[PDB]
């Protein structure tokens, strides 16, 4: 009854151009079985949204990667928020939500915007830049580690550790094996920065350790919660900003609309998150026999959600392949959906908005003038290099 497919969604072939295979996964049926990895898959918006919003059936405490924590050991101690289910997830989630609160965004917005404006001004003096290393990577690295309270030394481990975590969600392929082989130095840095004395006062990390006396988390849980903010978000935001610059370069009429109304910057980044979906996939594990899209999925089965495919499902989106900065983007699953919906989404949207705002006010044209290179990762989609020429307004 359930179509069986041989598509490997974690192959370099798939990463190079996933969109034809994603339609095949969508059009095969609401639920498919991936014989390569022995998991169920949902690629349409409806089923992806349904699975995300049923955490009691499709749990996260057995791992949101391929590995079932009931069968194998996790490569690192489980996340207290990402790899936890309610009610154990609830109170650590509330702490991270208040650490990255709307009030916190108000405290840091003016500084995040000034750094975004300064970066664009600097890049316009060079003209020909790499929109990834010099822009998409350079700007979040200039605001987020400081907002975190991290020391200056050792920040070169942040992006490698981010890519290691994302690769470790994947199947035991070469990308995952090689990432774990290289992991020890990045792992040693991150865990040490999670200790209270190593986090600057007023920053995100210090605020987590200060939240350890309310009955929501204990002092021994704060290091792992700081680890969550060092394991997630940085590369996704970089890939989201890099995809926005790439889209504005290939859809030049959308850059012209953004220039004419810079207040579209926030939705221009939100559309880039849907268009690119920096987090392509996440797993769930069934705690029960469940019926999903006419399929009967047994207990203890892994279910692979195609977030990027759900954001390009023509059953849900009109012209899903087009970058449209005025599209009604509400409802996209680029940040997930439900109780686990990205707790750091306000940080990412703040960084993305103020960067696109600086581009909208200061840049007249963005022209690709070099070979574009894609970075391969078991979980993340993003560009490695994006040579562009910036023309000042
Ligand atoms: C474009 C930027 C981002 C994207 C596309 C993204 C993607 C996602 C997605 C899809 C989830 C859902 C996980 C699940 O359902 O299992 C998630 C959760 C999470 N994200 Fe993000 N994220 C972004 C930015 C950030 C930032 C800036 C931070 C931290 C400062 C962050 C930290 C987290 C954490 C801690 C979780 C776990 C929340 C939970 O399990 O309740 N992310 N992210
Ligand atoms: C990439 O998405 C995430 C989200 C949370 C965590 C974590 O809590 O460690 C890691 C990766
Ligand atoms: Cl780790």
């Amino acid at each position: 009854t359930i179509p069986h497919l041989a598509i490997d969604p974690f192959s370099l072939d798939f990463f190079d151009d996933p969109y034809p295979d994603q339609q095949t996964l969508r059009d095969a049926g609401p639920v498919v079985y991936l014989d390569k990895w022995n998991v169920y898959g949902v690629a349409r918006y409806a089923e992806v949204h349904a699975v995300l919003n049923d955490p009691t059936t499709f749990c996260s405490s057995r791992g949101v990667g391929l590995s079932d924590f009931k069968k194998e050991k996790p490569w690192r101690p489980p996340s207290l928020i990402l790899e936890a289910d309610p009610p154990a997830h609830t109170r650590p989630r509330a702490v991270l939500s208040k650490v990255l609160s709307p009030a916190t965004m108000k405290t840091i917005r003016d500084g995040f915007a000034a750094a975004a404006d300064a970066k664009v001004d600097e890049l316009l003096q060079r003209g020909c830049i790499d929109a990834i290393a010099d822009l998409a990577e350079a700007y979040p690295l200039s605001v987020f580690p400081d907002a975190m309270g991290l020391k200056q030394e050792g920040r070169e481990h942040l992006l490698p550790y981010a890519g290691l975590v994302a690769n470790a969600f994947g199947p035991p392929n070469e990308l995952r094996q090689t990432a774990i082989e290289r992991s020890a130095p990045h792992q040693a840095y991150v865990n040490e920065q999670c200790q209270r004395p190593n986090l600057a006062p007023g920053g995100f990390g210090a605020c987590i350790h200060a939240f350890t006396d309310t009955g929501e988390i204990t002092p021994d849980e704060a290091p792992l919660l700081v680890r969550s903010l060092l394991s997630a978000g940085l590369q996704e935001t970089v890939n989201g900003i890099g995809a926005a610059v790439y889209c504005l370069a290939r859809f030049p009429g959308e850059l012209q609309r953004l220039r004419s109304d810079p207040t579209l910057a926030r939705n221009a980044f939100e559309e880039a998150v849907r268009f690119e979906s920096p987090v392509q996939t996440f797993f769930r594990t069934t705690t029960r026999e469940v019926e999903l899209g006419g399929a009967v999925i047994g207990e203890g089965e892994k279910v692979l959600m195609f977030l990027g495919s759900a954001n390009r499902d023509p059953r849900r989106w009109s012209d899903p392949d087009l970058y449209d900065i005025t599209r009604k983007t509400s409802g996209h699953v680029g940040f997930g959906s439900g109780v686990h919906m990205c707790v750091g989404q306000l940080v990412a949207r703040l960084e993305g908005e103020v960067m696109l705002s600086a581009l909208a006010r200061k840049v007249a044209a963005i022209d690709i003038d070099g070979p574009v290179k894609r970075r391969f990762n078991n979980t993340l989609r993003g560009l490695e290099s994006l040579p562009v020429k910036l023309t000042p307004a």
